[PDB]
């Protein structure tokens, strides 16, 4: 017969654009996936379709975008400011069970699916085992791990000493899922705390990155470049574990980000990583905070090497992953994604659309409700407080510091007005009129409120 194609899924939590070598860091080390990118293909204009952890993830296993499920927020969102312009939204503290992810999707071809790592999509029953997992391993309403040292007391990962690495125990944890069925069709969703504050690592890999720290300027943080390549090397040992079980030939991976990097998590005076060229990072509406990293390797199909300049979004993976496996699209289930298998042929057909955004909240980094669209080579962002928008040519400007709002009004006016009608094709909630908005104490005091 022929051969079922295995599925992983490796999400990396707060990775960035410019995080990897292959993407263009001088500082981070990561040869493990350079080697994925050298033979797979590799993309430029990937997003996530929130620029927070909890509704990228529903994203990704739903194929609907976050203001569609109405989960808009990280679980259980910032605190609200008692005196700022707006009142937040309210959201689904929990994927809900009524959506079908792409693990159910498979189970009735006769796949084996896990996930593994971080979950942040509601507490039990909204946890992976009651979504169409048959495994979860530390999974939890958590959205950070306690420490990235044991002890540990996680759902089926319990237990080691002060002296494991999370990152490094979780791998052999998915090692051991795919040593257990080498033999039969699976889906892992393998996501990694890593690399979310706490900012913790070994000793002697920090040693190595303050020797390489001296006079960076940019990416400076030795803790989080250690993180990363304690990461890197979990992604070898799946990548050459495949290898050893003689199934990379028939195993799709998946290797992405929920959101861009973290640079200034809330009025602290020092930034974890740096995303330029793009502007800022986690929390905001800028390509800092939605651009991350995206990696498919497909071997036979997938011509090693090759890159993809066309916007991927995460609401793509699971009409992708359903193609790829031989299933028809289910009419009913209306989803936001369409599937990259033209693109990753290298074939055509692929129809060029626009991607959306809404995130009605405040977040912990400096971002503000907003919401944005991408078409072609602009995009728009709208500021919910004051209804002002920014427009940017991102083949011109992808560091967003030249705003084309007022040069070209009636593109901006057009695309504004797409966004708007998107907003209600899927009842985005919009947030409201804080009735104590005061704007003497309004100021929330958070470091990252851009200046860039
Ligand atoms: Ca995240
Ligand atoms: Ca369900």
């Amino acid at each position: 017969p022929p051969d079922k194609l295995n599925f992983i899924i490796i999400l990396i939590d707060d990775y960035g654009w410019t995080d990897s070598t292959c993407y263009g860091s001088t500082f981070y080390e990561t040869p493990n996936i350079d080697r994925l990118a050298r033979e797979g293909m590799r993309f430029t204009n990937a997003y996530a379709a929130c620029p927070v952890c909890s509704p990228t993830r529903a994203s990704i296993l739903t194929g609907k975008y976050p203001a569609h499920l109405h989960l808009t927020d990280w679980i259980p969102g910032r605190k609200q400011w008692p005196t700022s312009k707006l009142l937040g939204a309210p959201f689904y503290q929990e994927l809900p069970l009524w959506e079908t992810t792409i693990a159910e999707r498979l189970k009735p071809l006769g796949y084996t699916t896990a996930a593994m790592g971080k979950w942040h999509l509601g507490h039990e029953p909204y946890y992976p085992e009651r979504q169409g997992f048959d495994i979860n391993v530390a999974g939890t309403f958590r959205g950070h791990p306690e420490s990235y040292f044991g002890p540990f007391d996680l759902p089926n990962f319990r237990g080691w000493t002060k002296n494991d690495y999370l990152t490094d125990r979780l791998t052999d944890k998915a090692l051991q899922f795919l040593e257990e069925n080498r033999q039969r069709p699976f889906f892992l969703y393998l996501a990694h705390f890593a690399v979310h504050t706490p900012l913790q690592a070994k000793a002697e890999m920090i040693a190595k990155y303050e020797r390489k720290a001296r006079g960076r300027k940019l990416q400076k943080n030795p803790t989080y470049a250690a993180m990363i390549e304690s990461m890197d090397q979990g992604v070898g040992r799946v990548m050459s574990k495949l290898e050893d079980l003689k199934i990379a030939d028939h195993t799709v991976i998946i290797f992405t980000s929920d959101n861009g990097g973290l640079m200034y998590e809330g009025s602290r005076r020092e930034p974890v990583t740096s995303n330029r060229p793009l502007r800022a990072g986690k929390g905001h509406l800028y390509e800092g905070g939605v651009r991350v990293p995206l990696i498919i390797r497909w071997p036979g199909v997938v011509k090693p090497g090759t890159t993809c300049d066309v916007p991927a979004c995460s609401v793509d993976f699971f009409p992708t992953i359903e193609e790829m496996a031989g299933l028809r699209h289910d009419p009913k289930l209306a989803l936001d994604g369409v599937s990259l298998t033209p693109l990753l042929r290298r074939k055509g057909g692929f129809k060029p659309r626009a991607l959306y955004w809404h995130y009605p909240h405040y977040s912990n980094q400096g971002g503000v409700p907003g919401g944005a669209i991408r078409e072609g080579n602009l995009k728009l962002i709208e500021f919910y407080e004051d209804s002002h928008v920014e427009l940017y040519d991102l083949s011109e400007d992808i560091g967003e510091r030249h705003n084309l709002a007022k040069e070209m009004p009636d593109k901006a006016a057009e695309l504004q007005a797409k966004l708007k009608a998107w907003r209600a094709s899927v009842r985005a909630t919009m947030p409201t009129v804080n009735p104590n908005y005061d704007p003497a104490r309004a100021d929330q005091g958070l470091t990252g409120a851009d200046p860039a």
